[PDB]
């Protein structure tokens, strides 16, 4: 067991995808892993592993913003084996024409988070994701009849910004979603030599909020969930 | 509701206490509220309202790291009427004379974090408690023959941190406890004019790298939770 | 002697009381010490030993700005076995709330020099005063019939700002007044294990900037130091 | 005309392959177009545009540095039409397990330099390539029997830097090459919304000094042109 | 008057020489200027009127640190006609062949302050005398039969320094002395469209550890005020 | 030879002018010098050397930006023995009372590049010029009859500046003309122990849109040229 982690060696796969709530990662173990079972419930923080058309897969919360999923990550990378890590969660859209229920994949994360400056002799590291992880996702939502948006997260440590004005600056630079993590888990794969991805389906624009309803968002989720999953089996050949 | 707590106006009390684990809030109001309820359960980030000693109570976990943290305390003071945030936690030591079991007060937090920066034009913001709120927590502590030093926390955004040579830093100019939340806490409570706390147990010695048993961080656990509802008992008269 | 005081050990009090003004250490020595002397006049920055109620109490200017008190208090306390400071000064309100002739105590500083990012690594350094000290002066306060307000002050490198936006800034994060020493007489006291406290009057307005008579700033100011020496009783008992 | 190019809109291609040295740029028109004419020789930064199997291309020299490939990329996108850049360039290595004249291609690239910062208001922007781009510079690669690194590229501003000590910090993090441009060029493509992309080939490793034959550096070099040229056909398609 | 000047428009020269010792400014006025009459005498911080060679001149002390010597010197500039300010101090050398008693002219000062950074958007503004006084007091101290030394100056925030390493850095880069308000100064300057010029004599040295003689110091100052005083009649001819 | 100069030791004169533009080096070393040579001509970075009036001198492009000129001085300097750089430039002004065709000497040169904070330890380090090379040229132009200006110029990374806004501040702080190269070339003077200047001609208002078009020049440059050698021969006395 580690800090944040009550299980051993073997109880996860060498692959963890990883929503950030955790009672998504119960909805994912019930939906889509056979044979699935609870590894992990220290802080509520579900963990679950289980197999995906034969392949064994596990499936667990990282808590909200990058110290959390930090510790998460770091922990199943240093003590449980971890090769590859695949968040999956929503982002806010800066671009009008990234369009609500869209999928988008952090190749690179931009954050205002001070942990990759402080990694990196507080020059600029470019937190990017594995290419070949990148890839197998694109080829696996592209299966999915989905093209999947390829580029630039960024990071937010603030769900409450009291800046404003970063949203017309991400617009410019291109980002194609606001979330907390992404920058985060791809210093930490860095930071000690495994692999990860972020893959996002966009849930609003940041600038002018749009309703969805529940179905709406369980079934883009679903489809979220189906890409990774297949990307996976895409990396193991 | 907001869109981290599904509540009504009116299902918090005006103080709430917040260790990082949700299953402590839960633990805390089965143990010392009376009549308590759960009020929240959206992420799994249990919290409860009930009464102690005949006053409202409540209490919900916040999550790890400042991110997360300033997420909760926010939507509780400028959605759910809340006044004080008190959270209750633990910290790593790094002084000599800092001892495991000790209580630790953080009147005011450092931090390695970017958040109160990006809302002081990149100045040094001085992250700071309620002073009423730390005089009503050492004088229930004293009442309760606890006697507990009040000076700085450090509110780190990396658990597992690269900058080693940081801790002798902290040494140097007195830090009493290294957590993750305070200055976030701090900084949103400053921002949106409300009153916060965190006390913290010594559950680790950074220094010589020594560790609380599961005997030792409960016992004191509990004498830190009496000092935080006793001194709100303070603060009404 | 040090290089900036010519006086030798036990020539001071372990307490020292500092304006910015020497000529106001003057006034002090002459109107609230017994047996008042001078024990120092390098730099014209007078210093005076006396008692006050029987405890020896020393008053000594130290000059404007954080690297003026920075010298001074730093020589005091590694030198001259000088226990805790108390700056003794006016300061600049930025919240209308706040009001002309109120008494302020800075449990925290915040800043816009780099002395306390130099020292602390490029992290923020939360600049606090001794809560011992703090809550001395409260109840000091109290006993006098005046009911201060404790919070954080600014301390400014630049008395004509080129960012008058950052008064701003100030006031929506509830800063109680603007000087320019205390965030440095606090990071020399965390540097050298020491204790201080800045008090200081508020004698001016960003806002409502009005001015005052010459009776009410002295009558003033002799509170302030009433306040700021029977902390000190307080503390010895 | 613009400020750097004395050439007209229609004189490049759509897509511009950019060495850092002219006088590559002239050896690649020779080498590898067709009816190759000179388009530029503006501060002998010597360009050209031919035909690569029947495909209108362009290539022409871009200097030493951030500062200077900015130029030329900016003034290209933005008054000669052009839609894609591919810089070709060698790069030290810091892993003793990349290997001299191996292919690197930049998804990402890290950097010492302020000039993104300055556009991303002192946060981190992730300078990233764009990725079919990179993937069809890695098919292309595959093509011809090469088996391409891609990962994070260093972008240095001083050639002769005088903090040793980051190499080490670029060899913790996983950087496959150190360059002088890619991150600047990425920075561009992001402010002017184009696309680009830089591949490299080992030319040394900074630590250690090997050898290599004319040979083998001719074999090389033209196998990134080859790798390049080819990418762009398989873009088109 | 100002707040920190009790004197009237006309009281000061157009040109104001300033120790940071008050007590000097009274020595430089008795000594040196005919008839002089006290203009200033608020906290302590001494200045004079008077004529040298037929020329009105003025003297007061700055105090010590940047923060100080800004005050005292854009109240000159901007409240009492001051067009030149000389300060005139000792600093520490660094380097080897920089000796005690040396007279060394900062063209250039470098700073670890913040308040440049803070006028000039964060970027580096090279702090530098005005040229023509820099080559008048060149000229002066050769009259004199003294070879002065042109280049940088280091002004510290902090006399007592937690970063010894950093004067390594001083000496690596050509440091000539270190002292505490010439950027200060010419950061005033330039704000407000006036011309400064730091001279100091070498008082101690670093390295060595050895220090100039009471009688060496007088002798020294007396040669820094004549070169001084010297230079202004050069710059009006 | 040095990696990017093909010479060797001897085939350059201890002072060397550098334009940016490799075809003005060629057009100096034919107009103004005797016996010239060519020296370099690697990535097409033409050098030479001759003699004005007898004395040898050597002329050879720097390219655009901070680091591309950063390598070349270097290299002369620790290789080449070179004891003197003087760049011969072009800048735009801000301030409108400085005029198109005006000389222009950097005494200092401000930045936006992080080069010098990556020497200084992040502080301010001030770039400046050798000041006997100031004057040597402030001589030269007055017995030329040329009209000279004497102080900052700044140094900047982006030719193409997303941050508008920043030329306001520049004019606020007086400089006189905006290049590309000063600062780097400061800094390294300072690093590797040798002596700098830049001199330019006001070729264009960031003001007024004006400039200078086909016409002016030749003469305004061959002004600076001629200022820049008889600079060297004052020197030499």
């Amino acid at each position: 067991a580690t800090p944040h982690i009550n299980a051993e060696m073997g109880d996860f796969a060498d692959v963890v995808l990883m929503p950030g709530d955790p009672l998504r990662a119960k909805y994912i173990a019930e939906t889509f892993l056979e044979d699935a079972r609870e590894v992990n419930n220290v802080r509520g923080m579900l963990g679950f592993t289980g197999t995906y058309k034969g392949r064994k897969i596990s499936v667990m919360g990282h808590g909200m913003g990058i110290p959390s999923c930090s510790i998460y990550t770091k922990e199943l990378i240093t003590d449980f084996g971890v090769k590859k890590i695949i968040r999956v969660g929503s982002c806010g859209a800066v671009l009008p024409h990234v369009k609500l229920r869209d999928v988008v994949i952090g190749m690179g994360a931009c954050t205002d988070s001070k942990v990759n400056r402080i990694r990196f002799k507080d020059h600029d590291f470019a937190a990017i994701a594995d290419f070949d992880m990148v890839r197998n996702a694109v080829d696996a939502a592209k299966a999915l009849g989905i093209d999947a948006r390829v580029g630039n997260l960024f990071s937010a440590d603030l769900f409450y910004s009291p800046d404003g004005e970063m949203f017309d600056v991400m617009e410019k630079y291109g980002i194609l979603g606001v979330e907390m993590e992404a920058a985060g888990i791809y210093g930490v794969a860095a930071e000690f030599g495994a692999k990860a991805l972020t893959i996002c389906t966009v849930s609003d624009h940041i600038r002018t909020h749009e309703q969805t309803t529940a179905a709406e968002r369980q079934t883009t989720f679903n489809d979220m969930i189906k890409i990774a999953l297949e990307s996976v089996l895409l990396g193991d050949k």
